[PDB]
């Protein structure tokens, strides 16, 4: 029973850590543009289809190897996806594209109990991302784990709102209020990272890459054992929930101050502790091609009292320290450029613990 | 609850009927050759990648339209997959290929209860076959049905036994005895048609296209409600179980005389009636590019006492008649060339009845 994880904090025993090797800038299509800050449009317009700066990828490779060494020191078993050239151009009857990377296991795999679920994805450059993880998954399957792949979309034009006000407009907030984004409700789609686990309750967010059909598929597939709840936040470009509402312990959650939750009272009434982390201190001159500066709260909990946190983000380190949580500081400044922090770069396969309810 | 079918005989209410339109001869790769009679090798060697003879496809289209008219007359609701050009060449990071058709819903979709399952397939030319059925499936999903897609294989060389004694050898029987075929155990794969339902018990056959990993995935995915049993027969080229062991009623099964079951005693001890149909009378000059002459026993039961059977196969018609089963004769002689009879050309979506056990 190699696979067994019901939440984000029980004592970690096995984890899959991503790879930065051969990452490629995704073609600048509608869904990618919806996620990109105006500042990087030229980079994407010129680099689409080529490898991310190799000098930079080399630094990220180094940081993640060290992170892996630390995990092993901390008693965690580490597995890595297979190396793959993401520049290969593929063609389905609906579209053609080059790949992205297998840097973020959290984006595609989610473990609910003894079951590993491969998300369908919503980006065309991530259609074949599951190929890097099949060697690991088949091993767990041979060893008794359940394996599920949610329905893979066609990703035909109908899935994308071709006339989304990407170009800048902020009334994206308005559509966002209407539960309307760059992805339509044409067919199910989602990134596993829009779901965050708390035992019998999983919280999901309708985002640029996760539609209501995708959430309904998960809800229906996991009921009656698990309840999937939908929550929303003040965010004009949501993609993944772990740099917005990161659950760090039974009844403790880190809530991004810039992205308040519309349903925060559900949690206050449950007697949950909502901690708002201090601001990130990452330099504005450092490239973050795929995300915001909020990767600082994208921590990974080794256990309730041990958190893997960025070495450079001292303010948040002190925050955990005043709470009695031992900080294990690792530097992943360059890996951050690919789009994620510790929680994004990993997928907890096995955590010592049982299925419980924390919402009462 | 549009979807609800636990077996092959309860009163039929809704069915998906395949399309012959734009069917293409599949590229002559190892797995295709393993299924092709020496007699048609030249046809495949010359026609690979092109449409099957259009004059012939036109006759099949006619026969299936009539079959659909009859089903509507018999009170059955008919749904059809979307028309698609199967000649489009696609490319995954593992291989490149042209498609086949969406003529056989039974090959790719199987209904277990309120859940529709899309098989992964094992042939490269059938990788994207699910695209023709997504419009129908999403409708059922919106209407409350469960939807599952088994893990889609990579279909890389490792899945095929490159040195299979296809060329003719018959010791295929020997490997067949060893549970060894053209598909390895590299990753899960299967055609839904290798499974045949009897309520709480589903029987599966390890075949050229269905491996043990594929069967184990199904067994594990459906337990504990359903028990998936593996059975074998004397067959040097198994692909699909419905022209070998077609279950026609609670405890009644048609067993192909040329393909005896190694576990027939399991059924005799259960008090099941094993009927061996008389030989097919289809002319040897008629082309059957994808199967044997045994399509005659590939009947579809409208209910326990009503069977849709081929108009030309009088011997088997008399057989059902002596058993008190009303024969609804339809001619599908040209549709047979594509590879299947009534059971292959349909997928029972809803049958009036409940989940029961028939093995005691
Ligand atoms: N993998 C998590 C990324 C979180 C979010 N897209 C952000 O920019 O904060
Ligand atoms: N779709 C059922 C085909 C059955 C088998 N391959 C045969 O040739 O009899």
């Amino acid at each position: 029973c190699p696979v067994s994880s019901y939440n984000e904090w029980d004592p970690l025993e096995e984890v899959i850590v991503g790879r930065a090797e051969n990452a490629c800038v995704p073609p600048f299509t509608i869904e990618v543009k919806a996620n990109t800050y105006e500042k990087y449009w030229p980079f994407y317009q010129k680099q689409g289809g080529h490898y991310f700066p190799k000098d930079h990828l080399k630094k990220a490779v180094a940081e993640i190897e060290e992170m892996c060494n630390i995990l092993k020191t901390e008693g965690v078993t580490v597995r890595r996806p297979d190396p793959i050239d993401w520049s290969l151009k593929y063609k389905t009857p609906d579209f053609e594209s080059t790949g992205l990377y297998s840097a973020m296991p959290r984006d595609i795999l989610i473990v609910v109990g003894n079951e590993i679920i491969e998300a369908p994805m919503a980006w065309r450059s991530r259609f074949f991302e599951y190929r890097a993880y099949r060697s690991i998954i088949k091993d767990y399957f041979h060893r008794g784990a359940k394996w599920t792949t949610a329905p893979k979309p066609t990703m035909a034009d109908e899935l994308y709102n071709q006339d989304y006000p990407i170009h800048s407009v902020e009334d994206r907030h308005k559509l966002a209020a209407q539960g309307k984004f760059v992805t339509t409700e044409f067919e199910p789609c989602f990134d596993a990272a829009d779901f965050i686990r708390a035992g019998r309750d999983i919280f999901a967010q309708r985002s640029q890459v996760t539609n209501y059909l995708g959430i309904e598929w998960m809800r229906r597939h996991l009921a009656p054992d698990y309840r999937v709840h939908i929550i929303s936040f003040k965010d004009p470009n949501p993609m993944h929930i772990d740099a917005t509402f990161n659950i760090i312990g039974p009844g403790i959650v880190l809530s991004n101050p810039d992205r308040p939750c519309h349903q925060i009272d559900l949690f206050k009434k449950a007697g949950w502790t909502i901690i708002t982390p201090p601001t990130p201190i990452i330099p504005d001159d450092h490239p973050l091609w795929m995300s915001s500066k909020w990767l600082s709260m994208n921590v990974l909990m080794l256990d309730e009292k041990r958190v893997m946190v960025d070495a450079n983000e001292v303010p948040i380190q002190k925050m955990f320290e005043k709470l009695g949580i031992t900080t294990i500081k690792v530097n992943i400044r360059n890996a951050n450029s690919l789009g994620g922090g510790f929680h994004c770069w990993t997928c907890d396969v096995r955590r010592r613990g049982t299925l419980q309810s924390y919402l009462d």
